[PDB]
């Protein structure tokens, strides 16, 4: 059982970014016999108290519950100071950069695959009654060309243009508001890592959305798919599909794309 890893099994590599609690490094988990595996190591800033430590480690506690091919995998924790969380490394990095950089080398079928894969992770999370609250390409990682994984999972310490009307207006976050965000995430993927509502102010966004305005159909996005996206953006959350539906729809759209 035990998620506690001995610190000498970890070789800290280069800083690859920042979480809310501190720096994230790439690195290696070493074990006897045993090829050696690339890991992400999340660190914590100024946690000179239990409370900050407890908040930071909650991410690990949350990820203990999940076992999915398209969700970042927790490997372990080191709970004596400095406290670290060890995760699997998604070696190709952040989705947006990957999409931007590989625009002329990715076919439409790959973009749909990523959407389908993310929807299986989200249908999984739905069944655990886990509300993610920030589904956006910034939180998707690339493990390989044919594999993406969803991250955080962790706590703080507002993503207006990704959020459902009911999340913005009534601080409501549910499975249906996550579906809305997934729709925007799919727009980002089809758009190759372009941000929704560029040059638009956050306080403008709810005005436009309640006036019925929606993100336009991406060039070379199939109609059946933009049709699925628009259903994610139904104002009335009770009419949006659930991730179980989306997973089955994205499957047929993907398969019809690989069939020409
Ligand atoms: C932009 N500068 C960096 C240079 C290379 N970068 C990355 C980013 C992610 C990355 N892969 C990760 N794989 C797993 C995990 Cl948990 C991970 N975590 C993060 C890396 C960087 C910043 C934040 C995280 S995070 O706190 O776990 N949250 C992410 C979902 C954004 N990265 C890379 O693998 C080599 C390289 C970006």
């Amino acid at each position: 059982r035990d998620y506690e890893i001995q610190r000498e099994r970890i070789e800290l590599g280069r800083c690859i970014g920042e979480g809310q609690f501190g720096d994230v490094h790439q690195g290696i988990y070493m074990s006897p016999e045993n090829p050696a595996m690339a890991v992400a190591i999340k660190t914590c800033k100024n946690c000179t108290s239990d409370s900050v430590r407890e908040k930071f480690l909650q991410e690990a506690l949350t990820m203990r519950q999940f076992d999915h091919p398209h969700i970042v995998k927790l490997i372990g924790v080191i709970t004596e100071n400095p406290v670290w969380i060890i995760m699997e490394l998604c070696t190709l990095g952040e989705l947006r950069s990957f999409l931007q950089v590989r625009k002329y080398s990715l076919d439409l079928a790959s973009l749909i695959l990523y959407a389908y894969q993310l929807s299986t992770a989200l249908a999984y999370l739905e069944s655990k009654r886990f509300v993610h609250r920030d589904i956006a390409a910034r939180n998707v990682l690339v493990s390989s060309n044919d594999c993406v994984k969803l991250g955080d999972f962790g706590l703080s310490r507002l993503p207006i243009k990704w959020m459902a009307p009911e999340s913005i207006n009534f601080r409501r976050f549910t499975s249906a508001s996550d579906v809305w965000m997934f729709g925007v995430c799919m727009w980002e993927i089809l758009m190759h890592g372009v941000k929704p509502f560029q040059g638009v102010k956050n306080n403008d966004v709810i005005g436009r959305i309640e006036n019925g305005e929606r993100l336009p159909m991406p060039p070379n996005c199939p109609p059946t798919l933009y049709s699925l996206m628009t259903k994610c953006w139904a104002y009335d959350p009770s009419r949006r599909p659930r991730f179980t539906e989306l997973k089955a729809q994205l499957s047929t759209i993907l398969e019809e794309e690989k069939l020409q």
